[PDB]
C-alpha cells in the first residue's frame, strides 16, 4: 500500500506559482517516505490553476521526482487532451481526470465518452479522480468497469464500500482512498493506499500508520491513525484548504507561501487558534519519536 | 415578476464563442418578452470559459440589449475582480458569482469574504448565485444576510421554502427561483421571478405561465406550467446541457452551433428520439396559439 | 385550499389518552376555522399508538365533529386493515396510512400491493401520508398514480416540485403540503391546503394566512407567513413534538396534558425558554387583532 | 471478532409468531459458527412486533442459546422499560435499543435522557442500535459518549469512518457494523465485528470471509466477501426482507415460513428468478467446500 501526497501548490504574495517552495515541499515528502505525488489535486488547487500552471507545476514537481500522478481535468476537455499530451515526454505514473464538475445532470454516455477521449489520446496510464462531493455526480465500480481503461481510482467517497466495488468489479486497478482517517482501515483491508491530504504536514504519520498496519500491528496503527483524525478536524475549522499551509510550516518547518484567493490565508489570530489545538499532539508526536523536535 | 434567461453560450465547430450566433438569440429572447439576460450561469457554461471568453460573452450580449446580469465567478479571485471592474463602463443591472465551486469545507468566515470583497470593487449591484448542487455548498438566507451587500439571488435549490426564506431575511431583496418548474409558483407567492434554463428554447411558454399566474389565473397557468416541466424532463433525458442547443433550433427556428466539449451534441439518434419526446407537446403549444408554426 | 390540523394526542400522567382534553382541543380548533382533523399522525404520536389506542383517538375526537382523517397504518398489516374496517360505523372524511416505516428497501411492488390492500378493504377515501423524512423511501406522483386509489395525499417533502407532481399525474387528487410555512405559498399556488402542526396552537393565524392569499393579498399572507415560520422555527429548539404541548397551553389557554415517553415533557427552564422567544411574537398577534389577548 | 446475526422471525400462515421454526434456525445459526443473535432487529421485524412478540422472541431464542441481545426499544419508552426488567431472570449478553424511529427533530438532550433512563433500569449490558436510515436521526460517536453507559454499538452505517469514531471516542467499546459487505474489512482494522442479516442464510461464508481475515489471508477473505457481496445484492431486487426468508430455505435446508405483511412473501416467479440470480454462487460456494450438497 501507498501513501500519495496531493500537494499544496504554494503560491507568492502576488499569486503565482512559488516553484521553489514546491521543490522543497516535494524533496521533504519524497525523503519521509511519500511514495508519489498527485500534483493539481483538490489540495493543491488544481481547480484554481490555468492549464500553463498545471504545466508549471508538473515541470517544478518533476525537477524533484518522477513519481508524479499529473491531474489535468477540468470543464475545457481541449485544454485538458493538451496537457495529456504534453505528459508524454515526462516519466511519469500518471495522468488523472475527474469527472467535470459543477455540472449537474449530463449523460453517462457523455462521461464514458469524456473518459475513453482521455484515455485515447493520452500517452500515460489514466487515473480516475472520483470526487463526488466536488463534482456531485459519481463514477462508481460499474462505470469505472464501462469505460474500462482506467488504471486507478482516488475515491474520496468515504464509504468504503464504494471504494472496495472496484477491486471487485475491476480486480486489475489499483484503488485507493481519498481519506486521511482510512490509512489503517484501506492497508490492513487490502487496498492499495491513500490519497491523503494530511501527508503534506505529517508524511511521517501516515506512513508510519501503514506500515504499522501491514506489520499487523493494527491497535498501534489504530492509535497513531485517531491522532492523525484530530489533525485532520482541526484543519477543517477554519477551511482544511487554509490551514494545510500553517500545520506544514509547524510540523515541517518550511512555508508554503500563500494560497490562492478565494482560498485566503489564515489571519494571525486563526494561526495562532489552530496551533493551540496541535501542540499537544505535536509534543506527543516527538514522544513516540516519529518526529523530530 | 420576471423570466430571466441563463443564456447559452454557442460554440463554433473549433470551440470558440460564435458571437454571431449568440447576438440572434439574445435578439430574439428579448423580443419574446424575456426580462432579462444572466451571462456566464451553468446553462452557458460560465465555468467552462475562461475570464477573456466571459468578457465576450458579454461584450457579445451588450450589443443586443443592457439588461444583462454578468456573471464573473470562479476560483480565482483576482480573476473575478477584474471582470468586476471592466464592467463599470457597461450599464447592465448587476454582477453575480456563484460560491467558490468544488471546494468544500471553506470557511463561512472566508466565504463571506469573499462575497464581500467582490461587493467592495464592484461598480453594479452583485448578485447571489446560490448553486448548492455544483458547489455542495449552501449559501442560504442566514448567509446571505451577513454578506449583507446582495441586491438578489438566485437560487438553485428546488425547495422554496429555502428561496422564500431570503425574502423572509432580506425584506428589500430580490429573489429568483432558478427553476423552471415554479414559475406558476413563484409568480404567484410573491417572488420576483425564474432564472428558467427552458427560456432559451421556450420563452413564449415560460412568459405566459408568468403572465397567467400575475393575472391569478393559477389552474391556465399550472395547465401550461406541467407541460413544459414535461419538456424539461425530456430534455434530461440525453443530457440537458446538450438538449438545451436541440431545443433551441426545433422551437425557435435558428440553431446554437456547439456546445463546449465535454459537453458533447446529441448525436442524430439521441437528436431523433429527443424531438419524438416533444413532438406532441410543440402541436399543443402551436394549436394553443402560444407557439407560431 | 384547507388547513388540516394534525392533532395532537394529549395524555395523563399515567400514560394514558386524556379523552376529555382531546375533546377540548378538537372543540377549540373547530371553532377557529381548522376544516379537518388528521387524526393519529405524527404529530399525535401516532406511532406510539396501539390499534387500541388509535381507536379511542378516532371515538374521542368523533364525539366532536365528523371531519376527521383516521390514520390506521403501521407495520402490522392487519392491524391496519381491522382498524380500516372499523371507521365503517363512522362518517369521516377518510382513513390514512404511511409507507411502511423504518424499514428500507421493500420491493416498489410490495409497496403497491400494501396500498392497493388498503383500498380493498376500506370502507372510506385513502389518504396517502408520504412521509419520507420519517419513513425514509418516498411514495412520488408516479407511484400514487400506479396505485390508481388515493383520494389526496399529504407530502411532507418540503420540495414543492414533488408535490405539485401529484397535481400534474392525478388531476383529480387533493394534494396537500405538510409544512406549516407553505400556507401561503399553497393557497397562492392552486394547491388544497396544508396539514400543518402549527394550526394546533394557532390555528388563526393558519386560517388567516390562507384566506389572505386567497383574497390575493399575497403580500399580507407573507408577512404574517414570515411570522409563523418563526414561531415552528422556536419549537424544534427543545423537539417540536414536545414543544407544541407547552405553545397550545400558551396560546390557547388549555393545557394537553404530558407527551408520551420517550417524548418527554419540557422541564420547567425548557418552558420559561421557549416563551421567551414567542412573547413579542404572540404581543404582535394581538396586535393586528389576530389572537384575542 | 465475531459474526452477530439479527435472527430473521419466522411467521405461520395466520401471522403469530412461529416458535417451532425460530428455535430450528437459532439452533443451526449457533451450531454453524455464529458467535451472538441479536433479537428483533429490523432483519426480524423487531419493528412490526408488539412488547408480547418481542419478548416471546427472546423467551423462544434463549431456549437454545443465551448468547442473546435482546432488542426492546420502541415507541413507548414505558414498553421498552417493561422488556428491560423482565430480561432479569435471562442470563443474555446485553438489551439493546434503537432511537425512537420516526420522530425527527427529538431534542438531543431528550435523546440523551432515552437511553440514561434505559440504562438506568437494565439488568444487563445495553447496547446502541445506530439505524439512521429508518431513523434519519444519527446516535454518533460523539453522542454515544455523552449517554456514556453503552457497552457497544451496532452501526448501520455504512461509512465505516462513523463506525471507528465509537472506538476513538469509547475505547472500552464494543463496536460492531451491520453491513455483510464490511466482514472482511471490519475483522482487520481492529473492530469488533458485524451484525450481519446475510448470516441468516449464509453463516457459513460470513464465517469463513470472518477467520480468513483474523488469519490475515485477506486476498482469500476478499474474495469469498465479493461472492457474498454479489448475494447480498440479488437479496435487494425483490426485497430483501422478503427474499431473506427465501436464502434462509435455499443454503440451509429448512424453511422459516412466513414474514409479517406489509413484508409480504415473494411470489413464485419472484422466487424463481432469485435463485437463478444465485445459483453459480451457490455451486461455486459448494466446489469450494464452503457449503455441503
Amino acid at each position: 500500500p501507498e501513501i500519495i501526497t496531493p500537494i499544496i501548490t504554494p503560491f507568492t504574495k502576488d499569486n503565482r506559482i512559488d516553484k521553489e517552495k514546491l521543490k522543497i515541499h516535494a524533496e521533504n515528502l519524497i525523503r519521509k517516505g511519500i511514495d508519489k505525488l498527485f500534483v493539481n489535486g483538490t489540495t493543491g488547487l488544481g481547480p484554481s490553476l490555468s492549464p500553463e500552471e498545471k504545466l508549471e507545476n508538473l515541470k517544478a514537481v518533476y525537477d524533484v521526482t518522477n513519481k508524479i500522478i499529473f491531474q489535468v481535468g477540468g470543464l475545457n476537455l481541449d485544454d485538458a487532451i493538451r496537457l495529456a499530451k504534453l505528459s508524454k515526454d515526462f516519466d511519469i505514473v500518471g495522468i488523472a481526470s475527474y469527472a467535470p464538475y459543477y455540472y449537474p445532470r449530463m449523460s453517462e454516455k457523455h462521461l464514458v465518452k469524456y473518459f475513453k477521449t482521455l484515455c485515447e489520446v493520452s500517452p500515460h496510464p489514466v487515473y480516475l479522480y472520483n470526487v463526488p462531493t466536488a463534482t456531485g455526480k459519481d463514477i462508481d465500480a460499474k462505470v469505472a468497469k464501462e469505460i474500462g481503461c482506467f488504471t486507478g481510482v482516488k475515491d474520496c467517497i468515504e464509504n468504503i464500500i464504494h471504494t472496495l466495488d472496484y477491486k471487485r468489479l475491476n480486480p486489475n486497478m489499483l484503488v485507493y482512498s481519498g481519506s486521511d482517517m482510512l490509512i489503517a482501515t484501506v492497508a490492513s483491508t487490502g487496498l492499495d493506499g491513500n490519497v491523503a491530504a494530511g501527508s503534506n504536514y505529517l508524511p511521517e504519520v501516515t506512513v508510519t500508520i501503514k506500515k504499522l498496519a501491514m506489520e499487523r500491528k493494527i491497535d498501534e496503527a489504530l492509535k497513531l491513525q485517531f491522532l492523525h483524525d484530530e489533525v485532520i478536524e482541526a484543519s477543517r475549522i477554519f477551511g482544511s484548504l487554509s490551514s494545510n499551509y500553517v500545520l506544514t510550516k509547524y510540523f515541517q518547518g518550511y512555508d508554503l507561501g500563500y494560497p490562492r484567493p478565494p482560498i485566503f490565508p489564515l489571519d494571525d489570530e486563526e494561526e495562532r487558534q489552530l496551533i493551540k489545538k496541535v501542540e499537544g499532539i505535536r509534543a506527543k508526536l516527538v514522544e513516540l519519536k516519529i518526529l523530530k523536535e
